[PDB]
């Protein structure tokens, strides 16, 4: 792909956080902690997972962002809708305005209703995330394997401002500690 210049800069929006994550200084940077993170609740956090929205907010043009992904056994990456559900128990599908794909017992799937199986041969290390508001496209791309395509969501109906969306997983495990880090430009 030669979407790389599209580049822009995504940050954490601590107040939509699940209350166990730990997001970084800097903002870039999630990860699952062992316990309540000592914050207030509020009706923007997500409850039932350990999911966090990007603060920047996309209703035109064209965005790409990178993901690492090194050494977690489970998460979810994509972009949703502002408006997307954060209370109780919902599935990832694009009718609930969330286009995503995850890593969950050793295979990789796209969150389409039912969900897609997705046929990766290098298991990637950082994910590349396309946006394309007017063409109603969602891409994801493999940075470890030069690029290669993984999945792309046509014809979305995006219906809102879209917002990167991120879940680190839970880690009951103790396989999955690893941070999501949003990846230098
Ligand atoms: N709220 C639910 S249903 N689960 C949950 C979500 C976020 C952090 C911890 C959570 O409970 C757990 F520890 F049991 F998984």
């Amino acid at each position: 792909h030669h979407h790389h210049h599209h580049m822009v800069h995504i940050t954490l929006d601590r107040n939509t956080a699940n209350s166990w994550l730990i997001i970084s200084k800097d903002r870039r940077q999630v990860r699952m902690g062992d316990t309540h993170q000592n914050v207030s609740d509020n009706k923007e956090r997500f409850s039932n997972y350990p999911m966090v929205l990007g603060a920047q907010r996309f209703s035109s043009g064209k965005m790409y962002w990178e993901v690492d992904v090194t050494q977690k056994e489970a998460w979810d990456l994509g972009v949703c809708r502002d408006s997307v559900q954060r209370k109780g128990q919902f599935s990832l599908s694009p009718e609930n305005g969330f286009w995503t794909i995850w890593l969950w017992q050793d295979s990789y799937e796209a969150g389409t209703s039912p969900q897609t199986t997705l046929h990766i041969q290098v298991p990637p290390c950082q994910i590349g995330i396309f946006v394309d508001y007017e063409a109603g496209v969602v891409s994801f791309y493999n940075i470890t394997d030069h690029g290669s395509l993984i999945y792309t969501f046509s014809e979305c109906v995006f219906a809102g401002p879209l917002r990167p969306f991120f879940n680190v997983g839970f880690n009951y495990s103790g396989g999955n500690a690893a941070p999501l880090k949003l990846c230098p430009l």
